[PDB]
RNA sequence: GAAUAUAAUAGUGAUAUUAUAUUC
C-alpha cells in the first residue's frame, strides 16, 4: 500500500505537469513509478489510448523495472514490453512500441532509432519517465532524446509532446558557489527536462523519516607512512629505467599521478620519433615503448604501496613481469626483468617487516575491529578507487589475522570489453546474492555503482576509503545503509578529500535551500523562465555546431604505435555504418594474429569471435578485433594503437578516435 | 502541569523504581519535568507516619532560581514545602532547621559541601533522594564530587543509616580521554561510580517521539585561509623588537610574535624581572618597575597581535589605543611616556594600514558571506555566534554594527560574569536583559557569546549557530545542539586550523563511542554491575584514604609589591582568616596602600566587599587585594600573587601563587589582639 | 526594572516609616511599590539588627505569585523568601519558619490561626506587615482580626514593638456614606482599622500615570424586557400544577426573587411537620420536600428564561430532571416528570421559533458584531451573575451565527467546596492563559473576580450583562481595560442597575474628594483621630447561653429519618462534629468526593447521604482525620427534636445550636 | 466540614434567604 509522502510525490505529476521528482535514496521511487503510469494510463477516455516510456540506464535496474512493470499492469488492460542491445536487431522497433502501452527503455535504443528515422517522433508517447534524471545533461542519451524533445518544442511545434517526468534523489548544483548558482543549475537542469515542477516530500517528514535514516558521518585523517624504502628502492629502479631510455634517446615526484601524466606524454612522444633507417626507428621505438611502460607499471606500484601493503606492490610488479615474460621474451625486456630480479630479494626483504606497515590499514582495521567487536553481526561495504586496490584490500584482509571474523566479497564493473579484466553481470548477480547476513560475504569491497542501482543487502557500515565523488553520489551512497543507526567512514590522508566531502556538504544544503526557494515561485512564470533558458541553450547548442574540416583526401600509411611497422595504408580502410573500421585485401591479413575474444557479444551487426594483435616480430599490440559482420568475417580496428604518417610531408601524427582523424574514409560495400 | 511525554516516563521509570540512575537524554527534551515525576512519585511513595526529603543540586545560580521556582510553583499545592539556599542567603542562617522543616530543598553543591565540613549536617542521611543537574560535572574536586565522597564514605565505611536514592541528569556523560570502546565503557563505568549509580536511562522505545521533538542540526566545516599580508604585524612586531631592546638596555637579561609560546614566555620573563636583586634597591624599585612596564606592553602588543588575526586590524589597533588610553589618566610616568609615544610615532601608519579595505581578514569575509545567504534565504534567522574572548565578542559586535553589508543584524552581548575581584564581564540581571531581548520579536537578530557553562537557562531557539574559531569537549558539542533543536537548524564552523576542524571530528567519534559504550552497559545485569562499580568504589576509597603536610616556616618575611618592589608588611604582621583569608595589622600597612571603591560589592562568606587596595607609592598603583567588612572589622585582605616574599635572613626573593603553597608561619585571626 | 516616578512617589510615606494606605488606580503595578518599600526597609536596619516582613495575599494565585517574585528578587540581595498557605500550614514549625526567614507571604487566615493558638505569640516578631487588598480589613475579616490583635497589643500596656503597617488598594471605599462627610468618617474609620496616618496618591506625577492605566469609557444600555409571555405561561401553571399537588397533602408572581424566598421558607416549614404516624410523617414530608425543589427548579428556569435563551431555561430543566433520574425511583418524581414531558413539545414549539428573542440578547449580538466589525482583534470580557447564565451565553454565542467570530472560553469560581460544581484552579489558569490576543479565545464569559487578581490579556471590551457592584468593584474592573480606546457597556433592563452605578460614580467622587482633604490635615491630628476611633472601637469589641444538656434526636431533614442522637455527636476542633458507633454507619450510604481536599488536620475522601429507600439527601462529608476515618456532619442537613417535648427546630449553624457539646477524645 | 466578604431581596434594625466569590 502507498505511504503518504509517496502520493505527495506522485500528485504533481499525476496532474500532469512536467515533474522532477527528487526524494531519499530508498524511499521508493518504484511504486511512485507505477502509480504515476497507472493513473495516467487509465486518465484517457475510449476513443483514445496512452503510452508510457520508462528510461533505466543500467541492465539490471532495466530488468527489474521491466518485471516490476509487467507483474503490476498485467491484471490490467496494458501490454508491457521491454527493449535493450540483448534484444535490439532485426525487430521491428516501431511495431514493438506501438503494439505496447509501456516500453521500458535503455535511452541509446530510443537515440539510436530516432536518428535512423524508425521512430519519426517523441509523439508517438503521451509520457516519458527518466530513471535518475539528473543524468539529463551534457551529451548523455537522456540529453540527447531531450534535445529532441526541445527541437520539437521550439520548432514547428505541431506535433504534441509527452509528459515528462524524472526521478532522482539529488539534482547536484555544479560548480556553484552558492545559493544562486545553484538555483541557476537546478533551473537549467528543469529547462533541459521541460519541468515545471520540483516535487518534494513537504507534509510527510516524518513518515518519510521513519523510513529512510541519514547515516553518522565521521572523517578520519591519518598521516603516510614515515619510511619508504620500498619507494626509494624502486624509484632506483624507475631512474635505471628512463637512464637507460635517455641513452637509447637523446630527446616530476615517482609515485604521483603528475609523473604518469608526464609518461604517458613521453610515450605518446616516443611513438612519433621517426629516423630515415626504418629499423632503428623500429627498435628505439620499440624500446622505448617498453621503458615507459615498465615506468608507468613501477609509478603505479608506488601508488598501490602507498594505498595499501608494499606486498601488493611487489605482486603487482610480479604479475607484471609475469604478463611480460609469457608475452616473448625480448632482449631489452630480459635486461629489465633481470634489473627488477635483482632487487627482488631486497625487495621482498623490506615487505617482509612488520616494522614497514600502512597507517591507514591499521585505522582501518582499528575501525573494522571496533565495530565489529561492538556488532559481530555487522554487514560492511568498503568503496576504494581502483580495482587494484580492491584485490589488495582484499588479500589484506583475508590475510590479517586481526581481521579472521571477515568474509570479504568483490564488487568491480564489467571492465573494458576487449579485456580479460573486471566481472561479468553473472558473477555480480552472484557475489551479490551471497552478499548478505545469512550469506557467505561478511563485507563487501568495491569500486564504485553508478548512481543508487539495484538494492542490495543493507550495510550498517561503509567505509569510504580515499574515496572522492560529488554531492549526488554523497546523497545516493546513504541508501546502503538507510537502517537506523549506521555509520559512514571517511579514511583518509590527503586533507583535500576531507576539504571536498565538506563541500559536497555544503552543496546539499545549497541544493535543499535552493529547491525550497524555487518551489515558492508562481508556475506560470517558472515556465516562462524555463522557456527562455530552453530558447538559450538550443542558440548556444545550434551555434556550437562548427562543421567544417575538408577530409584530406591524400592517402596515408598507418604504422604500429609500438614497432612503427606499416600496418595498411588508408586507401585500404573501409568504414561500416559511419562508426566502425576495416581493412581491405589479403596484404593486411598477414600483418596481425589472432586470438580468442575474451567477453564475446553481439553489438549492434556484429559478433566479436576474436582479438587481433600485431605479428611483427613478436609485438602483439593490439590492434582491434574481429567480427562476423552480417555475411563478412572482418577484422575492425582502432585509431589508437598506429600513427598516421603520410607517404608526402612524411610527418607522424597521433589520433585517439576516428571522429578527429579527417580523411577520405570510403564507405564498406559488399560488392567490394 | 502539561502532560509528560512518552519518553520522559521512559527515562524517569528507573528513578521512581528506586534505582540509583543517570538519566541521558538530548538537550531540551525536558529534563525539568522529568525531575517534577520522579520527585512528585518519590514523595508521594511515602506512608502516613513517614515522609521524604528531596535535594535538588544547581550549580548555576539561573537554573538554581529556574528549578527553585518550578518546584515551588509545582509541589505547593501538593502541600510539599520548597525552599533554597544559595551563597547570598547562606550565611547566619540554621541550615539544619531549613533543610529540617522543607520537603524539598534546591542547592548549590558548595554549601552542601560546606555544610557537611562544618559538621551543621551530620549526614546525608537526612535526604531520601538526591538530584544533580549536569551530574558529568562528578569528577576530580568539583563539589559534586565532593558530596559523592561524603556519600561513598558512608557507604563503604562501617557508617551506615539509610543513604539517598541518587539521580543525575545529562545529555552527555564523557569518555574522557579514551581512545576506544574498553577505555570509554571504563570512563562510564567509573563515572556511574562516582555517582553510585546502577543503571544508565536513555530513550529507546519512543526514539520517533522524541525525534520529532529534539531535532539534531546539521554540521557543516569551513575551513579558510588566514590573511597573507599583514603591515600590522610588521609595525607591531616592530614596536615590540624596540620595547624588548629597551628592557635589555636596562637590565642584562640572558618564539614568534602573536603567539601563546611568545605569552608565556612574557609571563615568565615579568615574573623572573621581578625577582631582580640590587643593593641600593631605590634602583631596583625604577629598573623592577621598568621591566613590569615593559613587559606588560609587549603583552598588550602580543594580545593586539592575536585579535589583529581573528578579527579587523581595526579592533586590535582599538585594543591597543583602549590599553593606552588606560596607561594614560592613571598618572605621568617617563617609562609610560615614552612607550606611549613610540606608539604614537607609529599611530599614523597603523590608522593607515588598518583603513585599507585590501588588508580584510578573509575569516571575516567568509563569516559574512555565511550570515549573509543564510539572512537571505531566511530573514527570520535568529543566530548565536561563539567566539574565544570577550574581546573577540567586543570585536565581532563592533564589526558586525560597522559593516554596511550586515545591517540586518542586530547583535546583543553575552559574556561570563568576569573576575570577581575585576570590572569585566557582565552582570547577571545584564545577561537577563539582553537574553530576554533576544527573540523573533524582540530587539536582537544575533547573539556573540563566549561560553555557557553546560546547558544552562533555556534562550530563544537559533536556526544558525556559528563556532568562530572554537574548541570544546564532547560534553559541550553535544550540549550546545539545544541552541537549535527545530527542524532545519545549522551549526558552522569556522576556522583557518585544521586542528580545530580534526578535534570536533574526534569529539563526534567520542559520542559514538559513549552511545556504544552505554547501550553495551545496558545490556548487562543490574546485579553484576553493581558489584563492578561496588569495586571500582572501594578501590577508589582505598585510594583515596591515603594519597601528608610539610612543616612551616617560623623565620620572618617581607612582603614586597611586585611591580615597584616597596615594602607592604612582614609575615609577622600578618593574619589568617578561616583558612584561607588572609589579613594584615599594624597602623604601618595602612599608610602603604590607597583605595577605590569596588566594581563589584558582593558578599562572600561572612565578608563584605567594600573597596580594591592599590600600592600607594609614587602612584604604582599595583593591585594588592580588597578592603572588606568582617564581622565588626573593617580591614585589607591581600592575595600573595600581588606580593614577592624576601627573606630576611638569606635575602633570597620567591614568588607564590597561591598562599595554599606559601608555607609559613600562618597566626590565625583572633579577634582578641 | 527602573522604577515610574509615580511609584516612587508612592511608596516614599511608606520608606519613611509612616503607617499607610497606598491608593492608586488597578494596573499601575502595586508588585514593583512593594518590593521598592520592603526593600528599602530591610536594608535601613544597621548590622546588629534585622528585619521582617509579612506580606498578606487573599488568593492563592496572588499569593504563588508574589511568593515567587518576592523570591526571585530578594534572593540576591541576602533575604530568605518563603511562604504559607492553607496546604503547607500542617504539622510544620511556623515560629521556626518565620523566625528562619526575612519576608513571608501568608495567607493571613494561617496567621489568624496561629495567633489564636499561640504558635506566634506577638505581632512584634514582624517589622513590616503589608495588606494586599487592605480594602478588606473590615468586619470579621481575617485581615480584621489580625489588626484586632495589633491594636489590642498597641492600645493595651504591652511595651512591645509593633510593625509598621501598609495597605495597599485601588479604592478604599465610603461604604454607604451619602455625603462627604460620611465618607470621610469611613474613610477614617478604615485608616483606624488599619493604624495608618497616611493616605499615599499620586500627585506630582499624576501626567505620567495617565499615560499607563487609562480609563475605560463607560456606556449605559438600558434594553427592553420581554414583552412575550407564552413561555412563562406554560411554566407558571405547571408551577401551580406542582403548587396544588403540594397543597393537595397538607393543609396552608412566580419567576422572582420574592418567590424563591417564599418557597424556601415553605420547605423549611414543611421539614418541620409532624404526625402521629412517622412513617406518614415522613412520607408527607419527603412528597412537600419534592414539590418545593421543583418550584424552585421552576423558578430558576423563568429568571433565567428572562435573562437569557427560552432554551437555556428548558436545558436548565431538561438537566434537572436528566438528574432526578439516576438518583432513583419515587412515585412523585415520576408524577412530576411525566407532567413536565407532556408539555414539552409545547415549550420546544415555542423555543424554536425566532419571532422569540430577548431584547437584551439582540442588544448585546449588536454591541458585539459592531465592536467586532470596527476591530476584529477585539479581546472582550463579559460580567454575569450567575454560573448557570455563563454556561447560557456560552450556548448562545457559539449557537448565534451572527456571533462566528467569537471563541468564547469561561471563568468562574471554585464553587462550593462539596459538590461537583465550579471550576479547579488549574482549569481557571488554563482558559485564562488560552485567553489571549493570538491565543484560542477572543471573549471570556465570567461571574466574579475576587478584587484585582492576577493581571490578564488586556480587554478593550468590557460588557457587565445585569451585573451590579461596589464602588471598589467598580474602580478595581477597570484594570481589565487600561489601554486607551477601552470601552465599557452595561447593558440591563432595570433601570435600578444604572442608578446604582451612577451613585457608584458619584461615591467615587465622594471618596476622592474626601482623600484630598483628609491629606490637608496635620499629621499629628489625625493620628490623635485614629487613636480616638481605634480606642472607641476597642472599648465596644469588649463588649458582654447555657447549654440543652437535654438529649436531643437528629432527623433527616428529606424523609425525618432517624440519624442519631446528639449524645453520639462530638465535636473536633470547637468547630466539627462526628458522630460515634456501629448504628450511624448503617444510616448512610456514600461517594467518592469530587473535590478532594486537605482542610486543616482533615483530609476529604467521600460525601455522604441518607440511606433509607433512597433518600440520598446530602449528610454531609467523610474524612480522614489523623488515624481515624470518621464522618462529619453539617447540622443544616438535619431537623432536631428534643426527646421530652418533641418540639422540631432548624438551624443552618452549628454554633447557633445551643446543646452539650462532648469534645471529640481518641481515648473513647 | 467550617469560616469570611460582596450584591440583590425581605425587615426599623440585630438579622435572615439566595446568588457570587474567597479562605482554612
Ligand atoms: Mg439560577
Ligand atoms: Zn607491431
Ligand atoms: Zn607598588
Ligand atoms: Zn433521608
Amino acid at each position: 500500500k502507498p505511504r503518504n509522502y509517496q502520493l505527495e510525490l506522485a500528485l504533481p505529476a499525476m496532474k500532469g505537469k512536467n515533474t522532477i521528482i527528487c526524494a531519499p535514496t530508498g524511499c521508493g521511487k518504484t511504486f511512485v513509478s507505477l502509480l504515476i503510469c497507472e493513473h495516467h494510463l487509465k486518465k484517457f477516455p475510449q476513443g483514445q489510448k496512452g503510452k508510457v516510456v520508462f528510461f533505466a540506464n543500467q541492465i539490471p535496474v532495466y530488468e527489474q523495472q521491466k518485471s516490476v512493470f509487467s507483474k503490476y499492469f498485467e491484471r490490467h488492460g496494458y501490454r508491457v514490453t521491454g527493449i535493450s542491445g540483448a534484444t535490439a536487431e532485426n525487430v521491428p522497433v516501431e511495431q514493438i512500441v506501438e503494439n505496447n502501452d509501456i516500453i521500458i527503455l535503455t535511452p541509446q535504443i530510443l537515440v539510436n532509432n530516432l536518428k535512423k528515422g524508425t521512430i519519426p517522433s517523441l509523439s508517438i508517447f503521451t509520457l516519458m519517465i527518466f530513471d535518475e534524471c539528473h543524468n539529463t545533461s551534457k551529451q548523455h542519451p537522456y540529453n540527447m532524446i531531450m534535445f529532441n524533445y526541445l527541437d520539437q518544442k521550439l520548432g514547428g511545434s505541431s506535433g504534441p509532446l509527452p509528459q515528462v517526468i524524472g526521478l532522482t534523489a539529488s539534482v547536484g548544483v555544479g560548480d556553484a558557489k552558492n545559493t544562486d548558482e545553484a538555483l541557476d543549475y537546478i533551473c537549467k537542469l528543469c529547462a533541459s527536462l521541460d519541468a515545471s515542477v520540483i516535487a518534494t516530500v513537504k507534509h510527510n517528514l516524518e513518515e518519510l523519516e521513519q523510513v529512510v535514516y541519514k547515516p553518522q558521518k565521521f572523517f578520519r585523517k591519518v598521516e603516510s607512512r614515515i619510511s619508504d624504502k620500498f619507494k626509494y628502492i624502486i624509484a632506483q629502479l624507475m631512474r635505471d629505467t628512463e637512464s637507460l631510455a635517455k641513452r637509447i634517446c637523446k630527446d616530476r615526484e615517482f609515485g604521483t599521478q603528475k609523473y604518469e601524466q608526464w609518461i604517458v606524454t613521453v610515450q605518446k612522444a616516443c611513438m612519433v620519433f621517426q629516423m630515415p633507417d626504418k629499423d632503428e626507428e623500429s627498435r628505439i621505438c620499440k624500446a622505448l615503448f617498453l621503458y615507459t611502460s615498465h615506468l608507468r607499471k613501477y609509478n603505479d606500484a608506488l601508488i598501490i604501496s602507498e594505498h595499501a601493503r608494499m606486498k601488493d606492490a611487489l605482486d603487482y610488479l610480479k604479475d607484471f613481469f609475469s604478463n611480460v615474460r609469457a608475452a616473448g621474451f625480448d632482449e631489452i625486456e630480459q635486461d629489465l626483468t633481470q634489473r627488477f630480479e635483482e632487487k627482488l630479494q631486497e625487495l621482498e626483504s623490506v615487505s617482509r617487516d612488520p616494522s614497514n606497515e600502512n597507517p591507514k590499514l591499521e585505522d582501518l582495521c582499528f575501525i573494522l575491529q571496533e565495530e565489529y567487536h561492538l556488532n559481530p553481526e555487522t554487514i560492511t561495504i568498503l568503496f576504494v578507487k581502483t580495482r587494484a586496490l580492491v584485490d589488495a584490500l582484499k588479500n589484506w584482509i583475508e590475510g590479517n589475522p586481526k581481521l579472521s571474523f571477515l568474509k570479504p566479497g568483490i564488487l568491480t564493473g564489467r571492465g573494458k570489453t576487449n579485456q580479460n579484466t573486471g566481472m561479468t553481470l553473472p558473477a555480480q548477480k552472484c557475489i551479490l546474492d551471497a552478499f548478505k547476513a545469512s550469506g557467505d560475504h561478511n563485507i563487501l569491497i568495491a569500486t564504485s555503482v553508478a548512481d543508487e542501482g539495484i538494492d542490495i543487502a543493507q550495510c550498517n557500515l561503509v567505509i569510504l576509503y580515499e574515496y572522492v565523488g560529488n554531492v549526488i553520489k554523497m546523497i545516493q551512497t546513504r541508501g546502503r545503509g538507510r537502517a537506523r543507526g549506521s555509520k559512514c567512514f571517511l579514511l583518509t590522508s590527503n586533507a583535500g578529500v576531507i576539504e571536498k566531502e565538506q563541500i559536497n556538504m555544503y552543496k546539499e544544503k545549497m541544493m535543499n535551500d535552493s529547491i525550497l526557494r524555487l518551489q515558492t515561485w508562481d508556475e506560470a512564470v517558472f515556465r516562462e523562465k524555463i522557456l527562455h533558458i530552453q530558447t538559450h541553450e538550443k542558440f548556444i547548442r545550434d551555434s556550437q555546431e562548427k562543421p567544417k574540416p575538408v577530409p584530406d583526401k591524400e592517402n596515408k600509411k598507418l604504422l604500429c604505435r609500438k614497432c612503427k611497422a606499416l600496418a595498411c595504408y588508408t586507401a585500404d580502410v573501409r568504414v561500416i555504418e559511419e562508426c566502425h573500421y576495416t581493412v581491405l585485401g589479403d596484404a593486411f591479413k598477414e600483418c596481425f594474429v589472432s586470438r580468442p575474444h575474451p567477453k564475446p557479444k553481439q553489438f549492434s551487426s556484429f559478433e566479436k569471435r576474436a582479438k587481433i594483435f600485431c605479428a611483427r616480430q613478436n609485438c602483439s599490440h593490439d590492434w582491434g578485433i574481429h567480427v562476423k559482420y552480417k555475411t563478412f568475417e572482418i577484422p575492425v580496428i582502432k585509431i589508437e594503437s598506429f600513427v598516421v604518417e603520410d607517404i608526402a610531408t612524411g610527418v607522424q601524427t597521433l589520433y585517439s578516435k576516428w571522429k578527429d582523424f579527417h580523411f577520405e574514409k570510403i564507405p564498406f560495400d559488399p560488392a567490394e
